[PDB]
């Protein structure tokens, strides 16, 4: 028997709902699907739908009912979705689809993407105060998984992540950023899975590696939760006690790996934490050297940005923690993966579905202690045919690094699909995510984006639901 939702979480949840219940209702974002075997016919269906939506009958029908009817057609090879809040946006977006023109709320392709999507599990720097709260209050499936992770983390570390999510006065530190983003990562993917989606492959980045192992079938949710919990409290306790000459900084620099090779001969104590993009690398080390390399970068007109931490993960500074990390993970059970893994721990190499288990106790030690080969994992996915990268996160920070690598690999038509984003309506965001999965032909039951009909008013008087 796991712990239940704490009383303080229930208390905070009630305050949040009363807050929510007294706000201005925003019009929901509705996906309108249209498709055909031929792009020409798809374009004609779009203009026909927009003609009718302009008619008095179409004006009197709700977007939700129009979208539900559309959701029930046959879904052809050439597809499009218009995301819309009202009839104008819809008609406007439909006119672009008909015209073959681009629009911010419009996705349209002549045919499906050929290979499945890669789920990107990062997190590093994606966090913000209220992340995940709105979707917890408003999506029952999301909320169920958050509470499930919240119960396991209560059991591992003795506190409630849900309390952090719901209490606006509270913010995130080295430790709680990791367990909370993890919880958000788990809940976003299960939400997606609930609507019929699934990863073709996963790739992770530091904190995200735990969730990637779960979505890859490499660890039970419990053992993935043990993996993120042990690493995160050790890191937060470790860097908390760092002062003076024990301080190691972390910074992003616009230097490639080959540049870093040359540049580090002047700085004997610097190490690579993350190969993020082909020309962006996260480095760590003593403050004097970190400051010097940044100064070298600025003078060379390159980007350099210091992070907020007195300790450097993925460096030798993690050596004191590894003994305890080992003890806390005794008992985990690695399992043969059920989708592909681009392992940025193991230098970015690919592990086939059904291969040998990788998510060993040694794997989590190596992951915390050593460099993250992110751009190599991504480059490897591109070179093996993947074009869709979907990032589960409260903010799509890693998708920026992914775009750098895909363009560098020559792939300019990449499907870069975010999930949540700060100051974007969290429900609208997920609508948009699942819309995009559909338009590109990935696994997604577009019918599940609409509540079951309880009346004829739930459909619009169009095919396939015309009224006799
Ligand atoms: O939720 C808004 C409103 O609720 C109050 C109590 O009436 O505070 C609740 O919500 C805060 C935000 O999450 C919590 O920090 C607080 O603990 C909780 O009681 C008001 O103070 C606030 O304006
Ligand atoms: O250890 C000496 C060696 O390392 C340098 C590199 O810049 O400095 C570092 O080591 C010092 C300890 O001896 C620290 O005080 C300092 O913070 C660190 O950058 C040079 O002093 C020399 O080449
Ligand atoms: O073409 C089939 C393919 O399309 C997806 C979405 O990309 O599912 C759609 O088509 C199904 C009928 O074949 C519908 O059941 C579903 O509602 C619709 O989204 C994929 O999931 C499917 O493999």
């Amino acid at each position: 028997e796991l712990p239940g939702v704490t009383e303080e979480a229930l208390r905070l949840k009630e305050a949040a709902l009363e807050e929510l219940a007294a706000q201005e209702v925003t019009a929901p974002l509705v996906p309108l699907a249209v498709s055909a075997f031929l792009t020409s016919r798809k374009k004609a269906a779009a203009a026909e739908l927009a003609d009718w939506m302009q008619s008095p009958e179409g004006q009197a029908s709700s977007l939700e009912s129009i979208g539900r009817s559309l959701s029930r057609r046959n879904h052809g090879r050439s597809r499009a979705v218009v995301l819309a809040h009202d009839h104008d946006e819809a008609i406007k977006g439909l006119r672009a689809v008909a015209a073959g023109k681009q629009a911010p709320n419009v996705f349209s392709v002549d045919g499906p993407v050929t290979t499945g999507p890669v789920w990107v599990l990062a997190g590093f720097g994606a966090q913000h105060r209220k992340m995940g709260k709105s979707l917890y209050l408003r999506n029952e499936v999301f909320a169920a998984w958050i509470e499930k992770v919240d119960a396991l983390v209560q059991d591992e570390l003795g506190y409630s992540v849900l309390e952090l999510i719901l209490d606006d006065a509270q913010d995130y530190g080295i430790e709680t950023t990791q367990v909370t983003i993890f919880a958000i990562q788990i809940a976003l993917g299960e939400l997606l899975r609930h609507h019929g989606a699934k990863p073709a492959a996963v790739i992770g980045q530091s904190l995200g590696e735990a969730a990637s192992a779960y979505f890859a079938g490499g660890l039970s949710l419990r053992d993935a939760t043990r993996a993120i919990c042990s690493r995160s409290h050790l890191m937060g306790e470790g860097e908390a006690m760092l002062f003076g000459e024990y301080i190691r900084l972390m910074a992003l620099v616009e230097y490639s790996a080959d540049e870093i090779r040359e540049v580090f001969s002047d700085f004997p104590d610097l190490e690579v934490c993350v190969y993020a993009a082909p020309t962006q690398t996260v480095i760590g080390g003593p403050p004097e050297q970190v400051d010097a390399i940044l100064a070298r970068a600025e003078a060379e007109g390159k980007f350099a940005r210091k992070f907020a931490t007195k300790g450097a993960s993925h460096t030798s500074q993690m050596d004191p923690l590894l003994g305890e990390l080992t003890a806390e993970l005794q008992g985990i059970k690695p399992t043969s993966p059920t989708c592909g893994i681009f392992s940025t721990v193991h230098e970015g190499r690919y592990i086939k579905p059904g291969g040998e288990p990788i998510h060993d106790v040694e794997y989590w030690k190596k992951g915390l202690r050593h460099s993250v080969y992110f751009t190599h994992g991504i480059r490897n996915a591109v070179d093996s045919g993947h074009t869709t990268f979907l990032e589960l996160a409260p903010n799509p920070v890693a998708l920026m690094q992914v775009a750098l690598t895909t363009a560098d690999a020559g792939l300019h038509d990449a499907q870069l699909i975010p999930t949540l984003a700060r100051k974007q309506d969290e429900v609208s965001s997920m609508v948009s995510t699942m819309a995009q999965l559909y338009v590109y032909g990935h696994d997604l039951d577009i019918r599940t984006l609409f509540s079951r009909a309880s009346g004829p008013q739930d459909y619009a008087n169009i095919p396939p639901t015309r009224f006799k």
